[PDB]
């Protein structure tokens, strides 16, 4: 008595239809125009001589409109039928909802998702680790910084060497800091891709499925502007 | 004895041609074929014993082909023709060039780019906003500079310390300056998002703009290299 | 009363089933339709007045359908059923999974990424060849820089010219320095590629076999989605 | 007698047969299988109970074969021939050479680098505008260096004033070029992307270009492994 329309994950449909108790099965892309469907049925169906089709939401539609439009008006409807010359009898067939074609795409996303919030943590733990250590090694700059001040004032205005001894040592010490940081550029030859390779962090992969999911999110909001909007991400 | 056909914006095609007040008007997806056309014509005419008929460029086409390939292989001629086997009438057809296709693609495209113009000054503007503060604040420190100089000259020459008591408090004033920078990138370890949560602007949209008339543009030259290529997008 | 279809690496498939030694073989295109099919059994069948074949999944499916649409929505069951209208036999048939597809093209994925891995290797070792290099250069700086370090501490406290002769030679010393840098530059206003082009090394050839992996990784990430996902590259 | 084949710009091919005086034309698509023709082709041909077809290069190749593979070996014989159960015609079709089959790619090519050459030129020479006026700047600078390194030696060591008055006058210096250099950056707000601007060169249609060209090239030599290799590309 009744019908079916399916979906596929490679973004076709499964039309499946009681037509001679045996039900008949389609595949069809959404771009293709119902044409398609009532030329492949009347090859399904028996001659009469050729039979005439009609495909209604209470309205016929044309055969050169696309599927994809014809779906959304009958989601308005939540069903559409089918007209035949012959048989004289309506074959009404159900519609998937948002969420019936959105199932493949939102169970790729939720999986995508669950391992990009491990690798989110991930990345954070180890961040904050390099933060807290590159800020313990400032704090201990910044301590030699103030004590080399209050030496060279202590030293020039309240020491009997005065100025004169003194230049020359600040000048030794600018140039061994130098060569300290000479021999720091070559222990070198960025410590966070080294975190990431010991512990076991890819990025190459991370923003792959960052990539692709968001990609998926948008196609996500395509047909949710297609059809009913409001689909609650956090909800899935 | 002449027709012609048009082109839609949903990507059909509106044929327009004489069946002998109002002429034969028909609606066409293009990747319906040629026999579609044939069967539709031949309820649109009248009886004999029903009529075979022909599609032409000469050559005789087949009737699988589908529209879109048979009007890009035909584009070269600017015409095409029809033979009706019962009439024994001579009848061409228009082929519609890549302008109509370039028409109702490239209102969208030109409709676009002006809002996304438009929204680029908006942020051009706003950028311009942020960047002469911090010209102006760079303004005050060569303010700074300039008095710094003009305060160790004045104590070299116009002074009875001289230079002993001058190279040291400049040393550490220095000193200080990258102490003071030094803190300051220590403060930092963001706001023109801030800006333009305030100016109201729209980013996700302003990218998806851009993203989809790149696409659109990518389709017209995809389609433009179908037909003749040298669209000219600059020019029009 | 059982057979089965294979995977070849060509984009066919080799079909394989009992037609009451040798039993049924038959080569296939995907695109091909399951009326060539029945046209081509039929050929291979006796006389009976030819029968009619049935495809089943049960459902009853068309004669118009791809296979590779057929196989993708069959193979949630692993095998597919046959109905032949005289001899009254169940048949049933095996659905390729994933695995067969990724089998005939993970084997070529590994070998291109097997090869890239020696490319890179060799790369890698070169591109340490000329780093080496640099690093003892860099490591003569330094040793130059500690030995005026050294030069002057020696003439400032071992020697009776004092600070008076030290400071404005430095300094001049310290301008040659930048003045033999700025020099440097001003030669300037290339080298590995010769490097490579004695080594005989391909890198057109390595960024193909780069390019081509990469989008036959997307081929199989895609066919993966049609099938079921997480086919996870890292682990096999 | 004769048929034809003939290449499309939409990597379609064209299909031309003396069938009936009038003869017939076909679209295929290349990765479809030779048994898409044979279908239609019955279509196209009468009944006698349905004929058969056979394609031949002296052998006959089998309905499953992509037509790509089947062209490369008729180019290696330069012609292939269909023969038919009830008519024994030996209807023998010409075939594309490589370059028959890349005229339109290589015309593409050619427009595309001509145009490319122009705004060689232009960058080239505006390039090299930019180059003398830095290097002329850098002239100056030099001859204000080794200036003042003459200025501080012969007056340090033969002028009766020495380090005592000399000494604050570098300093102040140094200061004052620090402070040029603010006013330069500020300056600011390199010169290349004005001369363009003013001369109208482009950059992102420039990379476009490139890139269409680019990919349009690894097309060729793809096909050009196919076909015969060795297609010398500056004759073209
Ligand atoms: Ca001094």
């Amino acid at each position: 008595a009744k019908g079916k329309l399916l979906t596929t994950p490679t973004r076709l449909l499964k039309l499946i239809l009681p037509l001679p108790i045996q039900p008949l099965a389609l595949l069809i892309h959404p771009q293709q125009p119902l044409s398609y469907v009532e030329r492949l049925i009347q090859a399904e169906l028996p001659p009469v001589k050729i039979p005439n089709v009609y495909f209604r939401a209470w309205v016929r539609w044309s055969s050169s409109t696309e599927m994809g439009d014809f779906i959304r008006d009958a989601a308005r409807g939540r069903e559409f039928a089918i007209e035949i010359e012959g048989y004289n009898i309506e074959m009404r067939v159900s519609v998937p909802s948002f969420g019936d074609r959105t199932y493949y795409m939102r169970q790729r996303l939720r999986k995508m998702s669950s391992e990009i919030d491990g690798l989110a943590k991930i990345k954070h733990e180890c961040d904050l680790l390099a933060h807290r250590s590159a800020h313990r090694l400032a704090k201990g700059g910044f301590g030699l910084l103030a004590g080399w001040w209050g030496v060279v004032y202590y030293v020039t205005f309240h020491t009997e060497f005065g100025w004169d001894l003194v230049e020359p040592v600040t000048y030794l010490a600018g140039l061994t800091t130098i060569m300290g940081g000479y021999l720091w550029f070559l222990y070198i030859n960025r410590r966070q891709h080294a975190l990431y390779e010991m512990k076991g962090f890819d990025i190459e992969r991370w923003e792959q499925l960052v990539q692709d999911a968001n990609a998926l999110r948008r196609e996500i909001r395509v047909i949710a502007v297609e059809y009913d909007v409001d689909w609650d991400e956090t909800r899935d």
